[PDB]
């Protein structure tokens, strides 16, 4: 009584560990009904357009793919509201990449790219944009599988420093020229970001354009210059990520085409 299909009873949650603090505040690890691992976003007051998100959560619930971090439900009766998601034991892809001890083989790096590409192909098939695809917004489970996280939530951020294209928190380094110039988001801006994500993976989580500021990056990419080949990327892998950065959005591949290209390179580089 008093819960829709989207609604989780917060009394069913056991809080176990703090995972960190992001754009909407603290996120914790816990259990649901004593036995199911979950992550719990405790949505900071003022940080989210909550009513709009709650309506969208109904759509997000139905986005189900193995390589997408699942939304399990929301707790909306109380302030702060909670968002309950799939838990990922190996944490953020960016941090995971930066842990040199893993000493990833290039086949593992390509598999990470494929994991993300599968998730993104699924989202593309639902005409659903991520809008902030980057290694920091991917997660890794205890089997080393990478999944895409927090797809679509950018739409509900109430922080001008995140939303404004000249804001301090805006993902300049993952954005195509038409986003930077006209804030024109499309499937093809997710494609561009995916190419940068591939670059992050093969660079083991270096900052894209690490020697530039955001402002200098915007200027660089408007002049047609690009990231260049990470040491661990083969020429074939580099060709794939580079294909994501065509100046003309309509000349960039789809995620289906990228997936096919990644599978081909796996077959050629096994
Ligand atoms: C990390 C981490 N380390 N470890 C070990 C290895 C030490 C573990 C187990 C984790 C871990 N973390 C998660 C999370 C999670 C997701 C998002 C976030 C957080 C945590 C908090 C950190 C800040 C970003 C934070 N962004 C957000 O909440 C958000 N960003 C957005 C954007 C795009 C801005 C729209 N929307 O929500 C979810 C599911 N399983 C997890 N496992």
């Amino acid at each position: 009584l008093g819960y829709g299909s989207w609604e989780i009873d917060p009394k069913d949650l056991t809080f176990l560990k703090e995972l960190g603090t992001g754009q909407f505040g603290v996120v914790k690890y816990g259990k649901w009904r004593g036995q199911y691992d979950v992550a719990i976003k405790m949505i900071k007051e003022g940080s989210m357009s909550e009513d709009e998100f709650i309506e969208e959560a109904k759509v997000m619930m139905n986005l189900s793919h193995e390589k997408l971090v699942q939304l399990y439900g929301v707790c909306t009766k109380q302030r702060p509201i909670f968002i309950i998601t799939e838990y990922m034991a190996n944490g953020c892809l960016l941090n995971y990449l930066r842990e040199m001890r893993h000493r990833f083989q290039t086949q593992q790096l390509l598999e990470m790219c494929k994991d993300v590409c599968e998730a993104m192909e699924y989202l593309e098939s639902k005409q659903f944009l991520h809008r902030d695809l980057a290694a920091r917004n991917c997660l890794v489970n205890d089997q080393g599988v990478v999944k895409v996280s927090d797809f679509g939530l950018s739409r509900y951020v109430l922080d001008d420093e995140y939303t404004s294209s000249v804001g301090s928190k805006f993902p300049v380094r993952w954005s195509p020229p038409e986003v930077l110039m006209y804030s024109k988001f499309s499937s093809k801006s997710d494609i561009w970001a995916f190419g940068v994500l591939m670059w992050e993976i093969y660079s083991l989580g270096k900052m894209p354009y690490e020697r530039f500021t955001n402002s200098e990056t915007a200027e660089h990419i408007a002049q047609g210059l690009r990231l260049y080949r990470p040491h661990l990327a083969s020429e074939k892998v580099y060709t794939i990520m580079y294909s994501c950065w065509h100046e003309k959005a309509d000349e960039r591949p789809t995620f289906k085409i990228l997936l096919s290209n990644i599978l081909d390179v796996m077959d050629e580089e096994s």
